[PDB]
RNA sequence: GGGUAGUUUGACUGGGGCGGUCGCCUCCUAAAGAGUAACGGAGGUGCGCAAAGGUUACCUUAGAGUGGUUGGAAAUCACUC
């Protein structure tokens, strides 16, 4: 058995056939769909706290269920005292069935849990497609538990589709039912 | 141990002294091969690396704009040029 998301369930048998008809696509996967989820989190303190990117890395590994990566200082800066190559941030990314299985996990489950929800600015758009916004409270996400926790911390997500401009990521968004604040 | 003796105590230098310089590397002067002077104009150097060497395989920056927890002009993430 192909054990499929329950997203990819619904986007295969519905979303593909409303899209269709409301943007009059001439083929059929013409059609937006999703390449990729970029979890990032810049801890600029690591440079003194090794403890905070530890931290950091393993509560993405519990929150998403793979391993993250710690990128490195492209640049060598000294407004915040930055030597180049220093483990700065640390990064995961969603493809596929995980990708829509986390996507799934977080609108209907970590959404909800956080503090003062009234919806996300339906503006937070690139001008092609890709959507990025931050989350301030990692504890919203029911997977990692209060007490071994070592400061609160927040991180930016990053969804990005095949469409061509914001408008057909905003309509494939609101499909899925995601919380816009609109 | 200058009581006594034998000697040394550089050169370049718009006179000599004083000052500065003395080897090697890069550019200009140098007039489109090479070479070419001045106390002409700007710099470096008396090392470093057990990989920062050898080879195989795979990748591509910086900048500007744009959307983003602290995050600000600028940190990390994504896209366009």
């Amino acid at each position: 058995m192909n054990y499929v998301p329950e997203l990819k369930k619904y986007y295969k048998d519905s979303v593909i056939k409303e899209l269709v008809k409301e943007f009059e696509y001439k083929s059929i996967m013409q059609v937006p769909k999703l390449e990729k989820i970029v979890i990032s989190v810049g801890v600029g303190e690591a440079v003194r706290n090794k403890k905070l990117l530890d931290s950091a890395v393993l509560e993405l590994a519990q929150i998403t269920g793979q391993k993250a990566v710690k990128t490195k200082a492209k640049k060598a800066i000294a407004g915040f005292k930055i030597r180049q190559g220093q483990e700065i941030g640390a990064k995961v990314t969603l493809r596929g069935n995980a990708m829509y299985e986390f996507l799934y996990k977080l609108i209907h489950l970590a959404l909800p849990r956080v503090k003062d929800f009234r919806g996300i600015n339906g503006d937070a758009f690139d001008g092609n497609g890709n959507y990025s916004f931050g989350i301030t409270e990692q504890i919203i996400f029911s997977e990692i538990d209060y007490d071994k926790i070592e400061r609160i911390s927040g991180l930016n997500i990053t969804i990005v589709t095949t469409a061509s401009n914001d408008k057909e990521s905003k309509a494939l968004l609101l499909k899925f039912g995601m919380p816009f604040s609109n």
